[PDB]
């Protein structure tokens, strides 16, 4: 975990994020897009649970990205919840929730759900 | 948003979190539990999209909490994705994903999904 | 369960569905809309698990509605997964997934997630 | 869609389901397990939206399985929401919700979320 989390990760769609896993569970870094209403890099912040594991279990973690930077403001934010598995072919398996700001009437259709798998190699 | 987000929020189950919404989209604070395998306060970090809105839309945001502190380590993390609506009865409506670290075989059952509504009054 | 499930149910948004819970776990009925890209009644089908419970637990169930009828074809389908709780104030608490048919490129944004609570009284 | 949906499908985990897509949007069939608290075949029922598509879009559909049969009763039900894509390498991409019946206190942790991809070839 931590040392093994730190670095660059890529997902199937081509997205890329670099993250630093700090000693006390913090995750900080940037997410650069590859396919949605995003354009360039965005700040990401999250946490991981720093004392994961005598039974080769994954390390739970999560992070958020608000889709606002100096070139674009999509009025939306995505959170990824998942776990890190290390080794030869280390990966971060996640499910994500993307919420867009809506008026009260359209709130029922504000959140999309999906999944993403990240690898250290692309892809 | 931001100023209106800053403060103490409570949900139906009794959970409480205090958050500070910084000028450039950051969210920092603590989450204290009221009903799960959590015990005390945990650090939370997230982001909100700081330039939300000529059509009274909500402000999208998200945050993460790794369930590890000095009294407990649940080997899990939760992410909340949702939006903030201000006014008389301001609230944060969210959907959440809670992932626990599992072995590769139990990964299919690692993530729970639910929703939470937070108010400035309890409840 | 079963006998207690059979009947008319209403949710917060105003939707209404009538369902018949058959002896061997079947659920059949119609869903009439109150607020989305639906107009009139749609067929619903699902199942419930018919032998639920010495510890007052809910009865798990789920059903699907394809948003196609003789007046509208939204090219989408919704599934509701949840449980039935009986008694004085019986209810069906669910989380739902609504998928729209997309081209392969927009598949990442094809599914919305939400929740609905149904009561025998409106609301 | 329909004719193309009818048949046997397999997912990564080894699960198998045979389904018949009827003329008016019905889906009927069985699901046989390969990896969870299921043992043998279970009845499945669902719907698909029968008039999908001049822009090669997927066909939205969904189905439910209550995990009760003559050998096992898991007191749970799963719903799969997704779309069918045909062609050379036809597939059904879905996200699923699995709800277990709980007491009112544990209801917050009753639903798991995941995804499954089915192919006509195994896998
Ligand atoms: N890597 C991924 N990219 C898309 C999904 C979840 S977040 C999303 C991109 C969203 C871009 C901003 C937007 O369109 O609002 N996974
Ligand atoms: N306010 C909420 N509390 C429960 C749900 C989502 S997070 C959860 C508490 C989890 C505590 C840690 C654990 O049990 O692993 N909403
Ligand atoms: N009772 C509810 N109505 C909306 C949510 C989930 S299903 C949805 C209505 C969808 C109508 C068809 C469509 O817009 O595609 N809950
Ligand atoms: N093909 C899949 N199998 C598991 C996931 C979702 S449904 C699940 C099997 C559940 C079996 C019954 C149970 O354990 O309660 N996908």
């Amino acid at each position: 975990a931590e040392a093994g989390i730190t670095g660059t990760w890529y997902n199937q769609l081509g997205s890329t994020f670099i993250v630093t896993a700090g000693a006390d569970g913090a995750l900080t870094g940037t997410y650069e897009s590859a396919v949605g209403n995003a354009e360039s890099r965005y700040v990401l912040t999250g946490r991981y649970d720093s004392a994961p594991a005598t039974d080769g279990s994954g390390t739970a973690l999560g992070w958020t990205v608000a889709w606002k930077n100096n070139y674009r403001n999509a009025h939306s934010a995505t959170t990824w919840s998942g776990q890190y598995v290390g080794g030869a072919e280390a990966r971060i398996n996640t499910q994500w929730l993307l919420t867009s700001g809506t008026t009260e009437a359209n709130a029922w259709k504000s959140t999309l759900v999906g999944h993403d798998t990240f690898t250290k190699v692309k892809p």
